[PDB]
């Protein structure tokens, strides 16, 4: 790739290894949705937008002999598209330290590299479940066509659980079977641990046994609130274009600047899919 | 390396293997700080002194089409630094052992070096915990800018989850999002196990349910007090400078005197990153 | 010449070819001046000021026999030095349309380039019809020693022909025969498109036919005036130090950054050549 | 371009050479817009949908005796995206004709392709010009910040002259100069065939002597309405994916249908730089 200056850059490749490794690494523990969801592609950088298909609609399966009839084509309800964002922060490294891991062997602080990671990491999290407004990018929480389950009062003990049978309940009538996974806000996630009291085992594991895929927790989803995701490409995408890497901007004073990119984006490709206990 | 001494002691390379390969074990068994916190280097003998950035600054990510802004940098709030000390131990093998091995091949008593081994790693590991007055090395418990959680009475039920669910609220407040990590001191481990009575499983399977960086427990750490820690090389390090490493200091009387050393010190990079249940 | 960095901006110069030539296109495009008033030099960058005279008195021919007399030497009525600006606009091609060129195909948008072109375009036009205050240069409607005319109600029929033969009055009685050349502001250039009594032509037409040099209009005029100047290097040049080139300013952002620039200033070696219809 | 089964259908090559030309030369003597707006690319087969600048607004230009300030950049008023619909028709040569008037002789009836041809035109004349309700096309009689002159009543003489200078004065203070074109309803066309004044020729000639690029007249305006752009790719572009031509679809019954299509859209990257009669 062009865009991403490598070269001008005083770092070796055995720096550059270290730095990527490090945000390669620090965005595997960060993120929940390359959990949850699956990556489509990468595209490269070059690509701005994507179009994609909404299916969106219950239709019938073909079970004949030899099968004259074409009734049971997929329509897609609507061709739609979505823009790819940039998300970036940026970090520097001093000439100082340059300097020093080229003579004296002291490494580079690349705890900057890391915690440039982590945000741009959180920032793609915020992205997908909560939307953003100046974006347009519908999320998780927000898409229109979603399922909607009115939350209980999980301190009541089983409530949480029998809202997730509420919930797979709407997505099968929906004809989305499983597997399932869910993601809590964490304080409705401590009243599934606890707030209830006691039980022979803790609520969560209960719902464990039925929301197969796993379910989660991230502080990224404000209030109380869950959503509950038909896992697989089949209903949902994160489409990355260029995966997280790591750019020279060039300096600022003496000090190099370098940049995190990444451009993923949000791929609803079946709100029906979705529900969103609330 | 040149310090070491490895050849005018009278030991084989057979008999060295051996020793260094009790003391790595030794270690590996004793030591909790190398799980909750993660290795930087190992340096060198000849780092006296590292600088390291002090982040302790929340502050937005950039999210557009083509991210003009450059608002979003990280920024250091204070470039500090700080000196490796040295811990050692010293331990002597006998000059009858050796020549005993050096005929009638009996084995060197080598639980010699693996008691200095477990001594140097207990030092290291209250070194990191406890920090330490002389070389003002702050610890965790110790850092000013820590956050703290005034500890509930954990003798009632729940209530150690409760303030786990308040340690977790305060880090994310401070947008560290986990994994988290705790330690926590025996007399409060034993109180999670059992004091409250009796519960469908222990209070320690229901933490472990939020903290999935682990729990843990170290008599070293006195009081009854824990520590939660937003793990990875984003937020804490562990800076060895030499690895634990076993250093001939020449005889003692005919008796042979060993030395291990180890020079590890702690890198709180993000004092925001911790918190104190106390 | 090195202070355009040709070869560090990352576009191959067939994309120069394209840069280049669609500024020049809408140079042509926009500028009047040029039209009017002839180019001296362009004299390259470093021409930072350069000495004019001003002949703006009249004194007296000889006339002898024997032709002797000295007195009947022309002066220079002032001597006067003037500083050429950089005129200059930045335009900023977006890193991942770069992408897109080299692998969507699909080629830059040189357009942001052609806007800028514009507005220095009419930069140069603003200055040269009416000097910067800052600068302290003059323009064709702030000369103090031009010639004036009282413009009349151009709403009427054959007026403006009336106001163009009282400026080609002044004009003659100052010294200045033809071929004249007028620009108009849009305002009026509409109300010149009239036909004139029974001619058989339009109004502009007679204009035209007597003010030889054409005529030709810009909104930089204010509105209800006109400018009537006797055309050629004798009376006006406008001074080109570096002629309208595209210079890189390095990567601003991830984004690259370019000035399109140009120096030029009006010299105004005879200020009673001017007439402003106003 | 490889999505058209040149060889699936049964027609030789020349039978294609005839259909063609028979496309192609129905399209000529119809398409208006290709003659007033400069044809982008074309960029070939299904490139989706293109990025493009709006610059509505203006900002100011530098002028400086050194260059030190960098407020002075060009920036859209938005980046935008525009999706590039298909046209497309349909006619169904018969499988009898294909070798029945191949033995009276007869070339190939293409006259269902010229007709395809010719709706083909119709309905890429109807997007230009009117815009599309359901893509959200605008077009432009219908983009919002373009200019508008309340038309004359043109029964009198002269009156479409004025109002032709009314436009040109609408444009030209916007700082776009000509070369101007113009397309007008036939029912007002038919209205600017008058010997104008005693000029001895007419005023539709008076007007293509001041709207240079060009006057033409196509049905698809509805009513009394005209348009007045400012030429050039600087101001707009014909969007082309796929030129027009010509695709086999497969037999039906025996019959065989054949496909017409052509992707286009309008590319209004100055709303400004157009102004309507109206």
């Amino acid at each position: 790739m062009d865009f991403l200056d490598r070269n001008a850059a005083p770092l070796n490749e055995g720096e550059w290894q270290r730095i990527d490794e490090a945000v390669v690494s620090t965005a595997r523990r960060t993120l929940v949705a390359r959990r949850i969801i699956d990556v489509l592609g990468p595209l490269g950088s070059g690509v701005y937008s994507i179009p994609y298909s909404v299916f969106s609609g219950k239709s019938p399966t073909g079970i004949d002999m030899v099968g004259e009839n074409e009734e049971f084509v997929v329509e897609a309800s609507r061709r739609a598209t979505i823009n790819l964002p940039i998300l970036y922060k940026d970090f520097k490294i001093m000439w100082r330290d340059v300097e020093a891991d080229r003579h004296l062997g002291l490494p580079i602080d690349v705890s900057t590299a890391a915690v440039a990671g982590n945000f741009v990491a959180v920032q793609e999290d915020h992205l997908i479940f909560n939307g953003n407004v100046e974006l347009g990018h519908d999320g998780l929480f927000t898409v229109k066509d979603r399922q909607t389950v009115a939350i209980s009062d999980w301190n009541e003990t089983g409530a949480a659980l029998a809202d997730v049978v509420k919930a797979v309940g709407a997505l099968s009538q929906a004809g989305h079977y499983g597997p399932y996974a869910m993601v809590v806000s964490p304080v409705l996630f401590g009243r599934m641990i606890r707030v209830f009291g006691w039980t022979g085992m803790l609520e969560l594991d209960q719902v464990k046994a039925l929301i197969t895929g796993g379910v989660h927790y991230s502080n990224v989803i404000g209030g109380s609130k869950a959503v509950v995701v038909a896992t697989g490409s089949q209903n949902l995408n994160l489409a990355l274009g260029q995966d997280m890497v790591t750019a020279y901007m060039g300096p600022t004073s003496m000090n190099h600047v370098f940049r995190v990119l990444e451009t993923a984006a949000l791929l609803v490709r079946r709100p029906d899919a979705i529900c969103t206990i609330e």
